[PDB]
DNA sequence: ATCGGCCGCGCA
DNA sequence: TTGCGCGAAGCCGA
């Protein structure tokens, strides 16, 4: 392995027992660097290795459709890890006193987990920290170049970054070992339980049956990989020239698998790499899993508040703080934009796209979240709103991804200054009749006239 | 260090 | 639609 993806996290004396992988981000058993160097270190310690995983009172937050999707992934990861004889075990509560207690319980020797940048996750693991005595690692098995080598600091924008990242990657594109069997050694409650609980939550049409639609994106990592050939075959081609058209659906779709480390990106980049199509479309399609995923992580990183209006840059918040007395032109509600409700068909349209499908389109996520900022009451309850409706509806929501994105609409963040407006100030705006010029926005509108 | 280099709209 | 130069605007980094 490359020891620069290892960070160790506490430093101690190795227990005789197993080496217990703290599965958090990643949950694939192929392609993951810390399963890969947990089954190591419990190689030469002539150990075995364990996975643990934490289901945790999050999901009462968001959908059944994310708890369906993650549960079934869990399911599946279960056979995998059985058949290379690596029991897995499910921890139902809260990270901090439960893997500790479960280190103690199990006389861990070493504890390994994923890395992630978001807020809580390192608040569990310094609760598990000061709760241990046996070595604590982390690995960044979700980005290409771990997150602390590519950049100390936060990148104030793409190119600034490109270029680092872009020098270490002769260095991390490498391939991945093959994850070596142990050699010495309940879900289905979990599902139906979760379910009741979010049941009055679904999201109905007027009459009871639900808005979601579960047959766009299959779970798991044999879906997943499926959903990357299929991409290489069929989509690839053509991804830079139709990418920003939400009627033809050429989008990788490979999102709500990322989010949840069903899939690696660093696969997803291999099978690139040596895919022969149109270089153009290799070079659009790197830049968004390479450059933008990981300045992503970077900017949760490096900067804790994040899903706030404090993260932003000092010209962006200068600037919305003097448009904050404007007449808006419109001002909705929560529940008004959560409902398609608004002046604006095409932006029903995107809403309703999220709604049903799970996944709003690449382009139309940017419109959506400006038109949010244009027509409520005040930047602040702007990001509340986008923030909110992302994290409950999107599947690949409560990501990096998902802050780094409504940032840049509503903020600023990674992007510049245009002209001066009413309301927006200068942040960058986007217009009905910009999409007109770019897509059949009658078609979009046609296809989402589910508003009863 | 000094300066290039990151949507909307007219027009053909 | 389909591409281009132009516009408004701030700041990094070489
Ligand atoms: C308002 C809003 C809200 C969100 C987001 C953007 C915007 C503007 N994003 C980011 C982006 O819109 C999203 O990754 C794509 O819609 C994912 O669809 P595909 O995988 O089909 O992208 P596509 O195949 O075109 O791109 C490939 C990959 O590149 C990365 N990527 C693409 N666009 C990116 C972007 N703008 N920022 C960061 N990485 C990007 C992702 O890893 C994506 O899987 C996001 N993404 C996400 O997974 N979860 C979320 O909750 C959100 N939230």
């Amino acid at each position: 392995m490359n020891p620069k993806r290892i960070r160790a996290l506490k430093s101690g004396k190795q227990g005789d027992g197993p080496v217990v992988y703290w599965m958090s981000r990643d949950q694939r058993a192929e392609d993951n660097w810390a399963l890969l160097f947990s089954r190591a270190i419990a190689k030469e310690a002539n150990v075995p290795v364990v996975v643990v995983f934490c289901l945790t009172d999050e999901f009462l937050e968001a959908g059944i459709r994310q708890y369906e999707f993650m549960l079934k992934g869990l399911q599946e990861l279960e056979v995998s890890l059985s058949r290379k004889k690596i029991p897995s075990f499910f921890l139902r509560g809260d990270p901090g006193e439960k893997i500790s207690r479960f280190v103690k319980d199990y006389n861990a020797g070493t504890l390994v987990t994923d890395f992630s940048p978001l807020r809580i996750k390192n608040q569990w693991i310094e609760k598990v920290i000061s709760g241990i005595s046996i070595p604590f690692f982390e690995v960044d098995a979700h980005n290409v170049v771990p997150c602390w080598e590519a950049s100390q600091k936060h990148e104030y924008a793409a190119h600034t970054f490109r270029p680092k990242l872009y020098a270490l990657l002769p260095e991390f594109l490498e391939e991945f070992p093959e994850l070596e069997p142990n050699s010495v050694t309940t879900l289905s409650d979990v599902l139906e339980t979760g379910v009741k609980a979010l049941l009055p939550e679904r999201a109905l049409l007027k009459n009871k049956d639900p808005l979601f639609e579960p047959w766009h994106f299959e779970p798991g990592e044999k879906a997943a990989k499926k959903v990357m050939e299929s991409f290489i075959a069929d989509r690839l081609d053509s991804y830079g020239a139709l990418r920003n058209d939400p009627t033809k659906n050429m989008l990788s779709n490979l999102s709500p698998y990322l989010h949840f480390g069903q899939i690696s990106s660093q696969r997803v980049v291999l099978e690139v790499e040596k895919a022969e199509s149109n270089p153009g479309s290799k070079k659009a399609f790197l830049d968004e899993i390479l450059i933008w995923k990981e300045i992503s992580d970077n900017f949760c990183y490096y900067n804790p508040g994040y899903d706030g209006f404090e993260s932003f840059p000092s010209w962006a918040k200068e600037s919305l703080n003097a448009h904050r007395n404007d007449v808006r032109s419109h001002i909705y509600t929560l529940e008004e934009f959560e409902a398609g409700k608004t002046h604006d068909p095409l932006w029903n349209a995107s809403q309703m796209e999220l709604l049903s499908t799970g996944k709003m389109h690449g382009y139309m996520r940017m419109y959506w979240a400006k038109k949010i900022l244009e027509w409520s009451e005040s930047p602040e309850k702007a990001l509340e709103i986008a923030i909110c409706l992302n994290d409950r509806y999107e599947l690949d929501g409560r990501d990096p991804n998902g802050y780094a994105g409504i940032a840049w609409s509503i903020g600023g963040v990674h992007d510049r200054a245009w002209g001066e407006r009413e309301v927006t100030g200068k942040i960058r705006y986007m217009s009905y009749e910009g999409c007109k010029r770019k897509f059949d926005v009658k078609l979009y509108i046609e296809k989402y006239s589910a508003l009863d």
